[PDB]
């Protein structure tokens, strides 16, 4: 393997809350001393935890794709703090859900291809992500969203978006992520609804051997759904790579209304961290 000569940047405490739950993420501005830059930050917040969230921060520092989100740095003030690019309209779970009345097929579409190149890129990378579910992909705006979360991320638990043999046997490879991949999309053409909403975990491998699958969303043609079913295939060599679904999505994406039925469907220094090189 290559050396990872990644940087990894140390900020100063001195260069709002968005959530907390089980750690706490804020909106803020970082201006690196010296230069005339204010940059919109997202800040994520024991011997254990500080482990966990450095490991995280490892693989967050050594990607960089326009579909991958980016560690900016790490603070070490009192906690370990993680600090990354601002993605102002949020995760894309609440995204559909918040905006389902006025989400478009062409939109779906297109984020289906730019999470399938981020994946492509962390397959590149050699890296299995694990963690891909809707609220793992960040909106920058409703036009260019990032896959986040690398806290489960390793070189090559969320039962209900994992490969069977994930659950069964603790594989995961490239194509368990496109698995989880299907479930993502999933969420995405029902505007957020829950996998396997009211199954307990416990029971999912079951349900999964015995051949069930989430069922077809109501916008879908049979065509996106075919390509989600081809996701959840039990030979995992038999799933489409993430390189064939940047192309299928594609040519969907260029005419969409065939492939989604959508009722309806027709401050003076800020600078973005996708300009701060
Ligand atoms: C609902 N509106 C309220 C608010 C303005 C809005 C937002 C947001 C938001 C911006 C982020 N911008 C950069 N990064 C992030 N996350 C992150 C990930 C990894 C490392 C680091 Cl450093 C990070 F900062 C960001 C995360 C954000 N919220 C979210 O994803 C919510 C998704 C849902 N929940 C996920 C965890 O389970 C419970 C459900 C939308």
């Amino acid at each position: 393997e290559a050396p990872n000569q990644a940087l990894l940047r140390i900020l100063k405490e001195t260069e709002k809350v968005l959530g907390s739950g089980a750690g706490t993420v804020y909106k803020g501005l970082w201006i690196p001393e010296g230069e005339k830059v204010k940059i919109p930050v997202a800040i994520k917040e024991s011997p254990k935890a500080n482990k966990e969230i450095l490991d995280e921060a490892y693989v967050m520092a050594s990607v960089d794709n326009p579909h991958v989100c980016r560690l900016l740095g790490i603070c070490l003030t009192s906690t370990v703090q993680l600090i990354t690019q601002l993605m102002p309209f949020g995760c894309l779970l609440d995204y559909v859900r918040e905006h389902k009345d006025n989400i478009g097929s062409q939109y779906l579409l297109n984020w289906c291809v730019q999470i399938a190149k981020g994946m492509n890129y962390l397959e590149d990378r050699r890296l299995v992500h694990r963690d891909l579910a809707a609220r793992n992909v960040l909106v920058k705006t409703p036009q260019h969203v990032k896959i986040t979360d690398f806290g489960l991320a390793k070189l090559l638990v969320p039962i209900k978006w994992m490969a069977l043999e994930s659950i069964l046997h603790r594989i995961y490879t490239h194509q368990s992520d496109v698995w989880s991949y299907g479930v993502t999309v999933w969420e995405l053409m029902t505007f957020g609804s829950k996998p396997y909403d009211g199954i307990p975990a416990s029971e999912i491998s079951s349900i999964l051997e015995k051949g069930e699958r989430l069922p077809q969303p109501p916008i879908c043609t049979i065509d996106v759904y075919m390509i989600m079913v081809k996701c959840w295939m039990i030979d995992a060599d038999s799933r489409p790579k993430f390189r064939e679904l940047i192309i299928e999505f594609s040519k969907m994406a260029r005419d969409p209304q065939r492939y989604l039925v959508i009722q309806g469907d027709e401050m003076d220094d800020v600078v973005d961290a996708d300009e701060y090189l």
